[PDB]
């Protein structure tokens, strides 16, 4: 599976027939039909401990891996019960600013989609979440093209030396926290992850607030490279599953 004309979206569903599920993900967010939940909790991020590992290309995305053998990087509240710890986090982003989403907003494509990964430690390690309806909490955020995120920047640099598939590096020492906006209002709902195999087994939450990077850090995420090293170069761009009917689901939103 991939994104190309003969091995994406579209065709997912032949390896994984869950792509045709109940509770897929990525769905448009229709904002005037979601509602208002006053049960719904703040969310609580408390990334100050976080441990950030290494960075990997894999192929489809680039992942920032986390420490995620203790509760140092957690999610909590929102719609969540328990805790849930950061394991790693990736984007999803286009050929072209009009389009790299997975989540849309009244139909709306931004340039790019951040996922902060996180599972359900009641269930003991990642493989484990993966297979129960509340295994994984993702918090998604919309990426504009405007101004520089500086909190982006150190990720950017280091993509030069991940260009292919397969290939890691080293990423100690950097903090999450700076690629969040200032609101911390949402809508939730929930779903599946976006690739392969598709389990349905994630709590979404999508952050009203994009965040804006620059032309500039876009366009080096457009350098990497979908195929390994002494392959025929194919750039890693346009890596986002489009919305996927919503079904029997109602989105829910924390803000009025
Ligand atoms: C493809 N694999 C490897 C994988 C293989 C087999 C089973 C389970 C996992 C992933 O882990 N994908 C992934 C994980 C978390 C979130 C999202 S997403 N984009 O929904 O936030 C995508
Ligand atoms: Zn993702």
């Amino acid at each position: 599976w991939g994104y190309g004309k003969h091995n994406g979206p579209e065709h997912w569903h032949k390896d994984f027939p869950i792509a045709k599920g109940e509770r897929q993900s990525p769905v448009d967010i229709d904002t005037h039909t979601a509602k208002y939940d006053p049960s719904l909790k703040p969310l609580s991020v408390s990334y100050d401990q976080a441990t950030s590992l290494r960075i990997l290309n894999n192929g489809h995305a680039f992942n920032v891996e986390f420490d995620d053998s203790q509760d140092k990087a957690v999610l909590k509240g929102g719609p969540l019960d328990g805790t849930y710890r950061l394991i790693q986090f990736h984007f999803h982003w286009g050929s072209l600013d009009g389009q790299g989403s997975e989540h849309t907003v009244d139909k709306k494509k931004y340039a790019a989609e951040l996922h902060l990964v996180h599972w359900n430690t009641k269930y003991g390690d990642f493989g484990k979440a993966v297979q129960q309806p509340d295994g994984l909490a993702v918090l998604g955020i919309f990426l504009k093209v405007g101004s520089a995120k500086p909190g982006l920047q150190k990720v950017v640099d280091v993509l030069d030396s991940i260009k292919t598939k397969g290939k890691s590096a080293d990423f100690t020492n950097f903090d999450p926290r700076g690629l969040l906006p200032e609101s911390l209002d949402y809508w939730t709902y929930p779903g599946s992850l976006t690739t392969p195999p598709l389990l349905e087994c994630v709590t979404w939450i999508v952050l009203k607030e994009p965040i804006s990077v620059s032309s500039e850090q876009v366009l080096k995420f457009r350098k990497l490279n979908f195929n390994g090293e002494g392959e025929p170069e194919e750039l890693m761009v346009d890596n986002w599953r489009p919305a996927q009917p919503l079904k029997n689901r109602q989105i829910k939103a924390s803000f009025k």
